[PDB]
């Protein structure tokens, strides 16, 4: 009997009464198509912003699309959020997650570049990395076609988006862009391997992400599990920026991201862990079907722009 809010319950109740085929049953044009729209019905409209405008740039494959978000149709030099979404690195897209974008701008004040970076099976690990990592360093060398100077980057994503941000952030920690990362956020991210942990087996069914959800998108990737590309609670956090972990209670991936907090505080990093109570995995994007998540989303708001400073 874990503790799960009212609201967060209810929706909970709805997908059990929907009682679908799980994703490795559908095509994958069909399991695609269905994250579109539970976000579609379950995430609180776009915010209207000054600048929504798809863009591109270069990637080791071929052009990477992507999007930029901004309450401000003139900016001055700042730090410029890059975004990467979930999905497992097999479906969403610049779609699922507009509407997150568009309210992280909103909040933020800051611009956001959405990443929308190959996906597996078609394109397995490591095309997603690096495509965010092309898309981050693109963005931190403040190209014309952006319209803004990026004085640093905020790489942030949510489940698969919050691994490829925690990644990205090592591989340019290791080899910096023009700019350096001021602060990184990982939203209940993909750190550690999840098998053998004790919240995978607690939330395997029944509270949004299931393990054979998991178990689908990791065999769609095909990441190593030595490999710090796949799983960077393996890389080295001694440099590590600051670092803003949110994770939900509920998660059956919750404890990878206490893991990667932990041993952030073990290399001595700043690092602000928040464990939202009573909501799930996907809390970012179920904000009118859910409406308490808007309130964990504002607390991590709230929590960059204090470690901003
Ligand atoms: C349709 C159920 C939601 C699954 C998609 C999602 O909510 O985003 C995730 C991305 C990556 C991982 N993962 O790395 O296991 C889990 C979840
Ligand atoms: C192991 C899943 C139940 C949660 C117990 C804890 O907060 O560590
Ligand atoms: C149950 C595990 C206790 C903490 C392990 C650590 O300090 O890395």
């Amino acid at each position: 009997t874990p503790f799960i809010r009212p609201d967060m319950k209810a929706f909970l109740e709805a997908i059990a009464a929907m009682a679908g085929p799980t994703l490795a049953e559908m095509t994958l044009e069909e399991a695609r198509a269905s994250y579109v729209a539970l976000h579609g019905m379950a995430d609180r409209p776009a915010r209207e912003l000054a600048v929504i405008r798809n863009l591109s740039c270069p990637g080791p494959a071929g052009d990477i699309p992507l999007r930029l978000y901004d309450a401000r149709e003139s900016r001055e030099a700042g730090p410029v959020i890059t975004f990467y979404h979930g999905g497992g690195f097999v479906i969403g897209d610049l779609d699922t997650h507009h509407n997150l974008c568009t309210e992280i701008a909103a909040l933020m004040d800051l611009p956001v570049v959405a990443v929308d970076y190959r996906l597996a099976p078609e394109h397995p690990f490591p095309a997603a990395i690096e495509d965010c990592e092309a898309a981050t360093r693109w963005v931190a060398s403040s190209p014309s076609e952006l319209g803004r100077t990026a004085s640093g980057v905020i790489p942030i994503g949510d489940s698969a988006g919050g691994n490829a941000t925690i990644v990205v952030s090592q591989l340019l920690g290791a080899k910096p862009a023009d700019v350096p990362v001021v602060l990184q956020v990982p939203i209940f991210p993909l750190a550690s391997d999840a098998v053998g942990s004790a919240s995978l087996e607690a939330f395997a069914e029944g509270f949004v992400l299931t393990k054979a959800s998991i178990e689908f998108f990791d065999t769609a990737y095909k990441a190593d599990r030595a490999d710090p590309r796949g799983f960077p609670i393996l890389g080295d956090h001694t440099a590590a920026p600051p670092t803003i972990v949110a994770t939900a209670s509920l998660d059956p991936i919750r404890d990878s991201g206490r893991d990667y907090a932990k041993a952030l505080v073990e290399a001595g990093r700043d690092v602000v862990y928040l464990e939202m109570e009573g909501v799930t995995h996907s809390f970012t994007n179920i904000r009118a079907a859910v409406p308490s998540t808007q309130g964990d989303l504002e607390r991590i708001i709230a929590a960059m722009k204090m470690m901003l400073g």
